[PDB]
């Protein structure tokens, strides 16, 4: 299929509330359970015509995934996307809004900018225990408010291919190396141009476009709306910046 210059996952698929939902990590390197669920709750709708429009629990992944690291302390993409398909993630939103099954228990705080957050510093929490219970409020069983993927996958490294991807089946999660210039980024198309590295991150991809002829990724951040534009980022796109196309992995419910 031909395709477009830009794509905007936000615009194809609106009815699908998670898609344009920032989420805040707070003090916990979650980063990899972040971008992980905020693109099983956008798949789980797309691909199910909007029957699933939920928020998946970041802290029932962080907490209760064995083989996906070290929790608070970094995870790793492959085995969350294999927990989604194999036990699930149940429902949960941020702290502060406290619905579904787990909510986040960590505040919203401001990650390396200016805003109306508490600063996040630089202590981390301690991973959650897996508890295995929904909110006194929430009427389903923890167990029974599960949903799964049917498969997970890694994305070719090309550009071409994580295109396709993105407007056939929605938005993917990806890692990137940070460098220290990414904890100054307050808008634009983002490429390294000094600092030296602080390991990776991971985010979710929803699109891509253009502008002044720079092909861009268009990203979701899990550092709250204060964070660049509005908690997205743009980076350069088709030069494989900061391993931007070297990381990407997803799956399907079908
Ligand atoms: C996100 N908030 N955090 C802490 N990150 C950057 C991670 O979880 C990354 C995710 C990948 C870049 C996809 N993984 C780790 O940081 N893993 C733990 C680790 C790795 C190397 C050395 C020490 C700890």
């Amino acid at each position: 299929v031909e395709i477009p210059s830009s794509f905007d996952s936000r615009k194809k698929w609106p009815r699908c509330k998670s898609i344009a939902t920032i989420r805040d990590q707070s003090r916990c390197g979650s980063c990899w359970a972040f971008g992980a669920v905020e693109a099983m709750s956008d798949r789980s709708c797309i691909q199910s015509g909007g029957k699933q429009n939920v928020e998946l629990s970041a802290v029932d992944l962080l907490s209760c995934c064995e083989s996906c690291g070290l929790g608070c302390e970094g995870g790793i993409l492959g085995p969350a996307w294999d927990y989604w398909v194999k036990e699930g993630i149940v429902t949960g939103s941020s702290k502060e809004n406290h619905a579904g099954c787990e909510p986040y228990p960590f505040p919203k705080c401001e990650h390396h900018t200016k805003g109306k957050y508490p600063p996040c510093g630089s202590k981390i929490y301690k991973t959650p225990r897996c508890k295995q219970t929904c909110q006194k409020k929430y009427k389903t069983p923890y167990t029974q408010d599960k949903h799964r993927g049917k498969s997970s996958y890694n994305v070719k490294n090309d550009e071409k291919a994580i295109q396709k991807e993105i407007m056939k089946y929605g938005p993917v999660e990806a890692g990137f190396t940070v460098y220290e210039d990414f904890l100054n980024y307050k808008s634009g198309i983002y490429k390294h141009i000094t600092g030296e590295t602080l390991g990776g991150h991971a985010i979710r991809i929803i699109g891509w476009g253009v502008e002044n002829k720079a092909p861009y990724w268009l990203i979701a951040n899990s550092w709250n709306e204060d964070w660049g534009e509005n908690g997205y980022f743009r980076i350069v796109r088709g030069r494989d910046e900061c391993s931007i196309e070297s990381e990407v992995t997803a799956g399907r419910i079908n």
